[PDB]
DNA sequence: GCCAACGGTGGC
DNA sequence: GCCACCGTTGGC
């Protein structure tokens, strides 16, 4: 749906830890304000496109 | 019951 | 129209 499943973001399986939405998450001290996926890890086909 | 992460939205 | 945010819920 937004995910393809097929490409190399959607393979990821690692957070880069390091990006807007990976530092909202609480697994890195983030208040979870914003809650998406690692940028790294946004459909490059399928993802709203300023999540990628 | 928690959580990842989606879709909708209010304020700009 | 954008985007920061947050309500929601399938999957566990
Ligand atoms: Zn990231
Ligand atoms: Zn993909």
């Amino acid at each position: 749906a937004r995910m393809c499943g097929e490409c190399e973001a959607c393979r990821r399986t690692e957070d880069c830890g390091h990006c807007d939405f990976c530092r909202d998450m609480k697994k890195f001290g983030g208040p979870n304000k914003i809650r998406q996926k690692c940028r790294l890890r946004q459909c490059q086909l399928r993802a709203r496109e300023s999540y990628k």
